């Protein structure tokens, strides 16, 4: 019967970037992926179409390149620099989510002004403004990472249902997927980066692992204990099934030699690592 | 400072089943994609390795296919066996996430046992179970809309960073993501699905868009007025932009006929319409 | 020592346009990705980067949305205006390569200006001009089908490295790509597709299958029994595995009915159908 | 007329396998995606229904999998013995065609088993046997390149479609994807490779472009001229267009340092470099 609007946001999504720096001969990228929503009164928008409110999506893709002009030193000061031209600059604007994935090149042979993309992984970051909060979630995907031996899956519950044997050495492969809540945006965003990739790859190598589970703690655990300007951060780790094939039939043994890596279905291991105290259910995370 | 385990779920991803009914020669398929995890006491799990409590995925995967040859009527009542299950059958599972994607086939000239792909359109379903507390939101994705014209967008502000002209005739393109979430268990799930489809078609189609943002609201509107079990949808609309080519460079006019289709960037509409007075923002949401 | 510029071609690639015919209130929706590339004497461009024979590929693309504007009959005959266009516009351009992906789409109701895309199948042209010949080749792809039983294979050699077991009552499923070559130019474009599609799908469900390679091959010969303007038909059918899950350890049979829908690996059979006599082996498969 | 069965090929595609070398703590990784096809007489297979010649593609996989457990110096190695196996194994078999995607994997601080992904390219391979002549192409895919400056493009003809403006300073980017085929099987295969895609790098990079078309012969010269083993480089290479995009309308000038990175349409740029003399049409590139 009566029908009420709730939450809403509207902008430009993937709006694809390459800022050059080139002051100098020695020439800079940064390639960028920005996404651009606004969120506040837009209940006429909805209700009768009334655009009065409504900052076009292709305006917000203007600015995007018009601010890009001026560089950046990082993705996330970028980030700032929109949402807060849009907050402020319109009065019924009262916050948004602005979100980009930032991809990494290479110098060719170290040459000045020619390059290639290093696409081992992709950094992310995220702002979500409230009225006159503001929260920044960076993050690094598609990091992919296996470790041949060091790895054991025993002692859980068997029941009618359970077929997997246990084992003490099995490939333990994934893509890290994680993503980090500062609690101040006063950061060095690039430093800490490169600090969190490092400690992530680090606790996944060097820990003897007895469950995905385990060292996934091990590695969010690094990250909190390391840095005082993040108070979570959540990892999605899927565990890549390599499965040593049998070939008993053909007359031979494998010993941890020979895989199938299976594409599905995959274990698919989630959590929340976070600083004793810190806040749980922070808005950020609705998306 | 002090590291705690925060919010965590685990299960296996991405079960591909297929179901084939033929008890009789006019065979059926059911096409499910199912994600299965679990919610509970994983404590030790995460800080020790301890996996006493942690029901392998491959377990969860095998309990898919094991439930599937009793056969399920719908995919959402497949996924309630499914979790009734594990919160039951474990004292340290106190709940859980399971979806499914439901992909559809045709027969084949009425084949009793031929089909083809309808690839038109992916049907989901999720069920969240939070103790005592179990919630169902359906949904559909892929589907791909056009309307050829009786779309209008004018009357926006304009700063210096607009340069987009106001219209009353364009195209507008989106494809259809609709999450929609039910308040009580007995819905005929089928029925409902075919019918919310509907009413979002129909709404898309013919309402005269004054914006998206309006369309949407439409669409949403048809959805909560038609059926009491729904409190809510949400639906993520991107305006797939088909610019007006200029052809008068060549002396040629473009009367709304001849368009280039832009991957990205695209605009990104997104709202939730509620049912007054329901819970403004359920749990299932934040995944 | 001697380094030679051998075979070239180059141009747009998927220049994605979208035709509106609007000239009655009844609207018309033609949706395609378009690719042009050029063939002839390019030498110096390659060698010296002397660019006065090289027609932009921004200038081709131009000339397709130019061309888009006069309208026409099928995706055949478009490419046939370009191929012309470009070969008897430049001298030292001898030919070319032109093609076309056609997606479909289906009115909402039966609305006059409103659409859903039917993504259940992609059709496909080519075009080859060389010189004073030109070739056309036309093609389905996308289209997944599935047979629940009338599927066998069994009579296979055994040698040490076989562990399949033969069986009589087997899933096939497979993506249905076929592509064929017309022997001229005058042919109903349309209603050809539409019945080739139509026979590939009959004989597909309807040929007791012994083996892919059996279903294969009547496929290929119900089309060109039935359509004198084809000389061959190529297909390369995936087999999709849907492999019977094994549920004795549970403590069920399971009489053909869960299946485990497998992404990789897949067995790939390939073949080509052809009318005796005809050539056996056209420039226009090479690319 | 008649219908007659003409080229064909079956057997197992894209096998996934993994193969962990582990005689000493220093564990090393090999990662591919096989495919495996046979050519021969088939002819009853298809016409019949009559497998008796037909080795399974469940075969196939299985062993490559045996295979594997002798380990494999190269990937193109490991094809061979594949190739000649199933040739020389069987009557009927009288050739086929073997490729692979070789993954690379990198150590993560230089751990003795604990490795993460390289995607920034994709190594492949593929061989043809036909009787006793073996044909191999190596090759490399996914391989973003651009360069920020020190490319022009200018002197094209403007025919009446043509807007593109001339310019001596653009961004020139592109994926490299090339193909090489060497004139004999007795190659350091590994070396070779590595080789090859540096001198793709160092011509891409410190070519002075003035074409696509120029760097792309230069890349191609600079591997014939370099490597006596190989008769013939294939490249396809997309022109990635960078768009400066136009700020003047909002008061600012764009001195080559703000791009839009369009992703449809591309300029598609293609091209065989061979040895003078050799072989014109070698029936590997057929497929």
């Amino acid at each position: 019967t009566k029908v009420v609007l709730g939450q809403n946001q509207y902008g430009k999504a993937e709006v694809r970037l390459v800022k050059v720096t080139r002051n100098t001969a020695r020439h800079e990228i940064q390639d960028l992926n920005v996404t651009s929503q606004l969120r506040g009164d837009f209940e006429a928008a909805h209700t009768a179409g009334d655009n009065a409110h409504v900052v076009a999506t292709d305006t917000q893709k203007n600015t995007v390149y018009a601010f890009a002009r001026d560089g950046f030193a990082t993705t996330e000061e970028f980030l700032l620099r929109l949402g807060k031209h849009f907050t402020e600059g319109f009065d019924w604007v009262t916050g948004g989510r602005w979100a980009a994935q930032q991809f990494f090149w290479d110098r060719i042979n170290d040459h000045d002004h020619a390059f290639s993309r290093n696409k081992s992984e992709v950094r992310t970051a995220v702002l979500e403004i409230s009225g006159s909060e503001q929260a920044i979630v960076a993050g690094i995907e598609g990091l992919t990472v296996l470790k041949s031996t060091g790895s054991e899956f025993h002692g859980f519950p068997r029941d009618k249902y359970t077929t997997l044997q246990e084992t003490t050495d099995r490939i333990l492969a994934t893509d890290v997927s994680a993503r980090w809540r500062y609690n101040t945006v006063e950061v060095d965003f690039d430093a800490v980066y490169a600090s969190v990739r490092g400690l992530l790859l680090k606790a996944f190598a060097e820990t003897h692992s007895l469950a995905l589970q385990q060292t996934m703690y091990e590695m969010g655990r690094a990250v909190i204990e390391t840095h005082p300007e993040i108070d979570e951060i959540k990892m999605s780790l899927p565990n890549k099934h390599h499965f040593l094939v049998d070939l008993q039939p053909f007359g031979q043994d494998n010993p941890n030699e020979v895989f199938y890596a299976a594409d599905r279905p995959y274990g698919l291991i989630e959590a929340t690592i976070q600083r004793e105290g810190s806040r749980a259910d922070h808005p950020i995370w609705s998306n």
